[PDB]
């Protein structure tokens, strides 16, 4: 079919590889950034192998993140469907569905609270990607595709990757992306579309009767004028989720899995603490960031003593390299939260960074005092020409 | 369309061509050359397809302060080289010439073997204005029977007219500022230049390697090795007669002391950026002087950035204390890796002492600047961004 030939064309496949590349570089993990580089090292034959297998309708190549051949096929399947299929173009353009962004949902949440949304319930659909009915998804997609090859490809994308997105795998994504939920949408490009197809009825039913429901994949936020309205909304949501064999964490019985109460006091949403007036990274996100920085400064502190005594020190953690990589870690994290207006927590984080940097600077000075020139070279991270020749 | 020209236009050979062009850009120290390759990489799908498409249409306008050839021109030249050397008998033959270079380290290795077997004297010269005085029609004349494909032949001619024939003495001096061994820059900036030189000087290579005279040539730099000063003088005059046959010449060391060398091999001589002596191979004095000047430039930029980042809040960050020590470290890595075939340890130690000394000056200047400074100045000076500046 024209639909399947569009997925097999190297134009859309190569076009999908760039999106997979960006989603990887937006992550802190070096292994994910280097995995894209090796696939890139075979760029001509590596994507033609995918194209050839799709033409033969052989999907065995799909077997914390999905493999790049799997990740590219998912991205290539999405772009074609959203510009060729009316339903896919429709569910991805849902006003209350975000993912195909976090800043938009939080901006909409903030706007609602500024305009009467004084109470909220924020919950999650537990075990969403494992409890969703694979056969209902294919059922809802079959007439809109009219291509059993594309349907089987979508079916194999779910079986190999999407249905395996469990809570253990999601926790691995949180330590990789600054806003953890953005990892699912980018390690599995079909997950936003998969959730939008399965919860399209849920979205339509929940945005009514003065209740706003903002949803990002399987995380949703109910906003209302009174506590009674959001309480009625949550029970209405449990029934809608129950129609398709799903549930949601009750904030009244699972205090740590869901939130409930006034919006004026603030609540966590998509990795940020959202008040009607203040938007900042959540306490859990900042704790994760301070722990990431501590590990780099600890590694830099050990390398000061190692490079002063030994000549096989890894330059990656030398003084120049460590300060260089910590700078990039700060750049990547701050850029992910440029939509936030909380200046106090950023300055508090800056004081934490400057404090540990002062500890490292003072430690370097004490070690390099009365040291010889070659020791200063290994500690600061500037190679000796004689070592390269030896 | 012939199978030879379809091979050049295939994206597979165009991809292996650009991967080498990308690699050669990183082997250069110039940040502009490394970032120019990234801009062509920013359009990776359509950038190489535009070339593939225009080649199939035989439209070569895309080949048109720039020291290297443009990346589309550089890619096509590399693709033309890869296809020719594995398909044409002459091209694989002239590239596999024993006395033609097989990197610089092999030419220097062959020079040591000649000295090891009796070459007590030498003459090292250059063919001046080689690429501008090269005859376009003689090149096509030597290639036309071995190709049998006018499409590939006209593409070779347009590569010469747009890039190779414009490699003049002013542009070569720009290549020395970029690569540790300056003559390697010609091969990296214009991939077809070694093949073009080997095709043009094939008769010269055959005539010179005779009568007990070893002739080692790298593009347009050549070295004559013989048992006596009389032998290499006879050989140099034989080289002038051969170069005069094709409207070329070579610098006479007897009249141009600074353009060519002549004398005993035991006292040492400069060849391909290296000083070659009986047992000591090391970077030449000009190569070491050019390297110290590059390090001086980075430390000057690092020194000025300490003063700038301490006074102003729009610092580049590229030359901050951590970033400067980082790039200088890599500059030292790239320069040292290029002379791993050398065995002269005293000059590597002398350069290390030079590096350690400039590093001590910079560390002392940073200490005086950061003394009695606040935390925000130390952040800009050391090269650790502020989270509050990103959010603003």
């Amino acid at each position: 079919s024209r639909l399947y030939k569009d997925i097999c064309s190297l134009r859309t496949l190569y076009g999908a590889w760039r999106k997979v590349r960006s989603s990887a570089f937006l992550s802190s993990s070096d292994e994910i950034r280097r995995e894209a580089e090796e696939f890139e090292s075979r760029l001509p034959d590596s994507l033609i192998e995918i194209q050839h297998a799709l033409s033969k309708q052989i999907f065995i190549f799909l077997q914390v993140l999905a493999p790049i051949p799997n990740r590219v096929v998912q991205r290539a399947l999405l772009d074609v469907l959203q510009r060729r299929v009316r339903l896919v173009k429709r569910v991805l353009g849902t006003p209350t569905s975000y993912g195909g962004r976090v800043a938009m949902a939080i901006a909409d949440a903030r706007e609602a609270m500024r305009t009467g949304a004084r109470f909220h319930i924020r919950s999650d659909i537990p075990a969403f990607f494992t409890k969703i009915n694979k056969d209902r998804v294919l059922e809802l997609l079959r007439p809109h595709l009219n291509c059993e090859a594309t349907l089987k490809l979508f079916e194999e994308a779910i079986r190999t990757d999407l249905a395996n997105i469990d809570d253990l795998r999601r926790k691995g994504l949180d330590e990789i992306f600054p806003i953890g939920i953005e990892g699912v949408a980018q390690g599995s490009p079909l997950s936003p579309l998969l959730a939008n197809i399965y919860l399209a009825d849920f979205d339509l039913a929940m945005n009514s009767n003065g209740i706003t429901c903002l949803r990002y994949i399987d995380d949703f936020l109910l906003l209302g004028a009174s506590l009674s309205d959001v309480d009625k909304a949550f029970n209405r949501a449990l029934k809608e989720l129950g129609k398709i064999g799903l549930e949601a964490y009750d904030p009244r019985t699972d205090k740590t899995k869901a939130s409930r109460g006034a919006t004026e006091i603030g609540f966590d949403f998509l990795g940020c603490n959202v008040s009607p007036g203040l938007i900042q990274p959540s306490e859990a996100t900042r704790r994760r960031f301070r722990a990431k920085l501590d590990a780099e400064f600890v590694a830099a502190s050990h390398a000061l003593r190692y490079n002063a005594q030994y000549q096989d020190g890894d330059g990656k953690y030398s003084y120049s390299s460590a300060l260089y990589r910590i700078d990039k870690i700060i750049l990547g994290w701050g850029k992910a939260f440029t939509f936030c207006n909380g200046s106090q927590c950023m300055i508090a984080l800056d004081d934490f960074i400057s404090n540990k940097l002062a500890q490292l600077e003072a430690e370097k000075i004490a070690i390099l005092a009365n040291s010889d020139s070659t020791v200063r070279r290994r500690v600061l991270g500037v190679r000796l020409l004689i070592d390269i020749q030896n």
